[PDB]
């Protein structure tokens, strides 16, 4: 339900963060 | 519903993080 | 109620986290 | 409730974490 | 139930993070 | 109960983050 | 039972993100 939804939707934002940081590591060396 | 619509604002708040952090990584040239 | 306005308490503070980095890396820049 | 202190808790220690960052970013000016 | 699995995925996405801060310190050491 | 004692586990988790903060800001200062 | 479990997990994983940083202010 929309509870669960929106906890999935809170997991693909920290998805996200992680994609972010790992361009950032990449970029860094 | 307030409790989902509430998660949700999170996950929002989320992907404005993850947006300040490509602008980090942008932003050593 | 009481746990909504937690989880809106906790949004807020997620959006001050992406101001500060956004503040970061404009002092870089 | 226990369970909105708790919450709650969790809001303060992200703003402890935002605090941190706004300190960093006069650090890097 | 489905509460308890994005819970779960919430959990994987912060390891995630964790895995490319770690890669960020090793870039520049 | 055992939710919010996870609840409170996750608040001291994220105030162990804000030190290691701290202490960044702290040295490049 | 699996709720609060799941819940000790993100903590675990938000003590992993500390160790990081830490790491990260040694470089």
């Amino acid at each position: 339900g929309e509870i669960a939804k929106a906890l999935r939707e809170i997991a693909k934002a920290l998805r996200e963060i992680a994609w972010a940081l790992r361009e950032e590591a990449k970029a860094l060396r």
